């Protein structure tokens, strides 16, 4: 599929759940905690750099948020958990700027989804995209979707028909696009490492 569509301004839900790190996406699932992908986050590690909460080309921030740490899930799976420094450069509060998203628990074949993120970021002032498809496979924690995807959607949440989350984009092929899919036991680890 290829409905891809700018959501400009991105204060609403589940938007304001979205955020950008240089070269990709997270979503936010806690206090101070946002998940992505392992390269996404180590990355960022190197420039260590703010990531930006769900910016978009016509909502108000947001603000931008320094990188306190991160856990890598210790597994195959691309996933890891991002955390933030609550209070901005600018004394804005993540918590007041974002939402956490809910957890779907799991998905079927055929569900419609919905992948929001910046794909080009880089190229286009970091505008959020929501592109829109479906589920081809999910095994163990390993899913494929159809929803269009670029370099920049690399961390991005796959959300549900509720807005719920699945998992997260990790790789393309495209229209043919790999996640880590979020099991009981991803969902643990996640859950486990969100600050209190």
């Amino acid at each position: 599929e290829k409905n891809v569509k700018e959501i400009t301004d991105a204060t609403k839900e589940p938007y304001n759940s979205v955020v950008a790190f240089v070269g990709g996406t997270g979503v936010v699932v806690g206090k101070n905690t946002i998940v992505t992908n392992k390269h996404i986050a180590k990355s960022n590690d190197i420039f260590k750099n703010r990531v930006s909460a769900h910016h978009s080309s016509k909502g108000k921030g947001g603000g931008n948020y320094d990188v306190k740490d991160i856990v890598e899930y210790p597994g195959k799976e691309d996933l890891a958990i991002v955390h933030v420094h609550e209070t901005s450069t600018e004394g804005l509060n993540f918590n007041k700027n974002v939402s956490y998203t809910k957890f779907a628990d799991g998905a079927k074949v055929k569900d419609r989804i919905s992948v929001i993120g910046y794909p080009k970021g880089a190229q286009t002032k970091y505008k959020m995209f929501e592109s829109t498809g479906t589920i081809n496979h999910i095994s163990g924690t390993f899913m494929e979707f159809d929803a269009y995807a670029q370099p920049g959607n690399s961390g991005s949440p796959v959300l549900n028909s509720k807005h719920e989350l699945i998992g997260i984009l990790y790789a393309g092929s495209s229209e043919k696009n790999f996640g880590v899919y979020f099991t009981p036991q991803l969902k643990e680890f996640i859950q486990n490492n969100i600050e209190k």
